[PDB]
């Protein structure tokens, strides 16, 4: 019972293939949708303008949103409050925006039932 993940994404976004292929390194099964309407895809899930990021995904029912890490994934899932998680952006140093030993610090943020914000993650800039 593998894991599986549903991600749409533009033909022309790399980092975002990075991403998936992080992910089946880590053991998800992915499907990976190729397409170049993402507003639609976002706007369909409820994720927030604020938390917007270059792919959106879908696992058991919540979104994921960015280059979320796969452990913080798993954290989603055990969350009943959580409607999804996001990691906004495109910071460097996250799982498939990876381009060297410096990183951006960002957060995995996720979103509650009536839409507030909580802090799934926080990880620490190099
Ligand atoms: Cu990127
Ligand atoms: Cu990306
Ligand atoms: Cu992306
Ligand atoms: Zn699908
Ligand atoms: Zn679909
Ligand atoms: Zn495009
Ligand atoms: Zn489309
Ligand atoms: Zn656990
Ligand atoms: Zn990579
Ligand atoms: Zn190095």
């Amino acid at each position: 019972e593998p894991l599986a993940i549903d991600v749409h994404r533009d033909a022309n976004c790399g980092c975002c293939k990075d991403w998936i292929k992080h992910l089946e390194a880590n053991g998800f099964k992915v499907t990976d949708h190729v397409e170049a309407d993402m507003s639609a895809v976002k706007s369909r899930l409820g994720v927030p303008y604020s938390m917007g990021s270059c792919h959106t995904g879908v696992i058991d029912g919540k979104f994921v949103e960015g280059h979320v890490p796969a452990a913080d994934i798993l954290k989603l899932r055990e969350r009943a409050d959580l409607v999804g998680a996001a990691v906004p952006g495109m910071p460097v140093g996250s799982p498939g925006m990876e381009m060297g030993d410096r990183q951006d610090a960002y957060q995995v943020v996720g979103l509650t039932r009536s839409g507030q914000a909580s802090v799934l993650a926080e990880y620490p800039g190099r």
